[PDB]
């Protein structure tokens, strides 16, 4: 079922630089698309879904309201602790959760609910997982904790996923130990990870080996998959004029069709991509 | 072209380099990746790269251009030369990417083999070639090591002169000596890149100690207003300073270019590269 | 008379400190040792220690003589207290063996907690308390850290004046201001360690990197003749310099002394501690 | 297997380093002639040499007789072995000479190659491979450079502990270790020959500064006594000591030859090396 690495770590990587240091100067924007991948991964988890009135309908996907499915732990504590806070709230719609986990919106009667320290979860939990190690630097006034990626083949795997939706002609997805075979949801999951690093605006920092054409045509590409996929149900019937990966729609019908009654939580999904397009 | 006697890794090498005890000076990170921008600006300034000339790289950052080999013979400078090899066979690779690999940088399996290895080394080499430096045996307990003292220190206080020159002086008249003749192809951009190499490699307070404060810090803030004008392509020459130093750049610099004509494509990668200084901070 | 505001620790490493991101600075070994001489260097000048006065010391050198406690009340300065604390209640050791211990450069382990843990930081807690360094936060990609960049630009400025005063002067002329007044007691040989703890810390250097040569190889050469002229006692204020440099130091150092008088017990500690200082070299 | 496990060359070089990281001493030109000086107490002790024994040998001073190979097998130091190549392959000469001609101090056409070359930085590796170093890459500004700071401090501080139980302490109560186990035999012949070794080398005061003054003085003053009683053959174990420190050396020494006996011409070429030791100065 689930993989290693949340969507929220591999948008964290996603600014990364291969050997140490970083690509993205750390911005709101990235933060509050991180936000988003943790109510993503909520829906993933089966954890909360759209919430069933026909009445949603006359409103926006990312106006609709969400609820609490399952309220266990999930072993990942940015997750949990948001659920937490789900666990005890009147239905919120998408863009509401999103605001007031980014401190983002402005409310009395909510203090609050704004996610302290994610940046450096996200990471310690990185450590744990052993994608990154811990080096000590010692500065002029202090010394510092710093850490360089540890495991390279976790960062390649996910540029080559991307890639793989993005430049090439036929979608094949590879797999390995944090990303395996047998991830359900594999597809979305991918899309997923593309149109939040599109928003966070960390998607084009796996672009930059590539020739100017392809470059070109992975951005669109990438518009082309969030416009797309934030309306539900999905349009799997409209076809890439791209040269690219022109075999989405059938991989992810073939998709939905093994996973059936999924339906109230890919809504949730689509909601979500829906703000991550409107940043 | 007219090439001066030492190349810019030399001229920001000993921006780095204390007079006495000159091993003691201070290595790390930022001087090393600095060192590989200087070769790539170098490679362009001696006419063997320029910019893939391809429109479609407008779109994209200055740093993320693709660039192309367009004379490969020999430089004789073994650094230059080296990454000659690498370039001529090899697809074209933007700007960062080079600078990337050369400083080992990037976890590519088929390229790890393009990290320049002993640049300090080969640096010092051809600065006691040049007759900089000199070579000298230093004793302790467990094992001597040859040290380089300076031979030359009229070499550094040229640079640092010029350095100045742009960055204290309300005019910039910069002065020539043997190393570095009023005949020199590109004399002010060589020495905006000295600057920006400089700034990079976290050497440039180096030169300013002495100066009062506020003399001081208006010209590390001239500098990154330099910084800013000439990483971007093309440059902005009709940006004038509020700051009353090097007033004059700008009619200077028109001048520069509007001789050696048509170097469009390599100045440009210049420019890339000055990008690439900017963001060392990251 | 009085203590100036700044220690010479804290000077010390605002000398080794960059204008722009000064967490980038240059750290090292001989920084680190350097700031314990100036803290031994302190404590004789603050009447807190003094030479042990056994006559047979006069056979051994200068760094490998013992010291004893005077009196051992707070100063306030953390870091001297706490050192004071340590040679408090201790056989009286030597001044080159407590900069060993202070260092941690010393193996013997019935001395771990002899040790001055987070010199740096509190030096830099030291300098922001003091108006010198503010504190604000910088934003890296995965975290965040505290950084203290200068608010007073001036206090170094009169530090490195100093410097300048006697090593690229004709005559030495000192100015003062509120972190180091007139009033100051020792005030040129406050100087003296401060230009001679640098030399060692080897941070001297980057206070004359703009100045011609001739004038910056003349103020090193001047700065070791200072050094061998100190690192002995009694100070050997008759040697005239053939440099043309602070021509005028003798005359007042000779007048500081006089004007200050029965304190030789201390200022041979700081012979000491200026012997040590030339001996960094081998670290 | 009852040799210990470093040399007295090794251990007259660890003298002459900080407890860290650095140098206590600058190399120089008796230190590098006391460690051939231990080469030969070394060879001595573990059997592979002995004074020659002929009657004429009593008419000139210790250091001036000559010394036969009596074994000529590898001992497994580089160091060794290759002194007693030459030696093997060469008529007797005086232990004085021995030490002149491997220091490079006196000439000779005939014997030429006999000074022994990077004995400073082949002393160091071996230390590096018995653990007491480690080798650790750093990085100036113009080149790299291995630098080979202490690893196990505890080894040199026993040394220094030895040291000081003989010079500082009124009775003297060796302490064992890894390194230098109670076993080991001649366990005080060799303490000396390292109070000795450094003392001629100049490393001595190294590990003395640490202390009072009147015990400085002391210290020395026995180093040089024992210098004095064990550089004549056989020696004085009867002189007794008006200082008050290692008192009971002489009847330690004793109960020492008498438990391991008959190696009486090997002793007298250590008794030889101590005085050219005493006559560097």
């Amino acid at each position: 079922n689930i993989p290693t690495l949340t969507l929220m770590e591999e948008v964290l990587l996603m600014g990364l630089r291969d050997r140490e240091g970083y690509l993205s100067f750390w911005n709101d924007s990235i933060s509050y698309a991180l936000r988003g991948c943790i109510i993503i991964e909520l829906a993933l988890r089966g954890k909360i879904r759209i919430l069933d009135d026909s009445a949603r309908k006359r409103f926006d996907l990312s106006e609709r309201l969400i609820e609490v499915i399952d309220s266990s732990k999930t072993g990942e504590v940015l997750l949990d602790e948001t659920l937490q806070l789900m666990k005890n709230d009147e239905p919120l719609s998408i863009s509401n959760w999103i605001d007031l986990l980014s401190g983002e919106t402005w409310n009395l009667l909510k203090i609050n609910y704004q996610l302290k320290q994610v940046r450096e979860r996200l990471a310690k939990g990185l450590v744990d997982k052993g994608v990154l190690r811990t080096e000590m630097k010692n500065f002029f006034l202090f010394d510092m904790a710093t850490h360089p990626i540890a495991d390279a083949s976790c960062k390649e795997a996910i540029k080559r996923r991307v890639l793989s939706v993005l430049v090439s002609r036929n979608m094949e997805l590879s797999y390995n130990e944090y990303f395996p075979e047998t991830t359900s949801f594999k597809i979305i999951r991918t899309l997923a990870l593309i149109c939040g690093s599109y928003g966070a605006n960390v998607l084009e920092n796996v672009l930059t080996t590539l020739e100017y054409e392809k470059r070109d045509k992975a951005i669109s590409r990438a518009e082309e998959i969030m416009a797309q996929f934030s309306q539900y149900p999905f349009d799997l019937e409209k076809e890439t004029e791209l040269g690219v990966s022109v075999n989405l729609n059938k991989e992810v019908k073939e998709e939905i069709e093994n996973n059936p009654g999924h339906d109230l939580q890919l809504e949730v999904i689509a909601g979500v991509f829906e703000v991550f397009s409107r940043m």
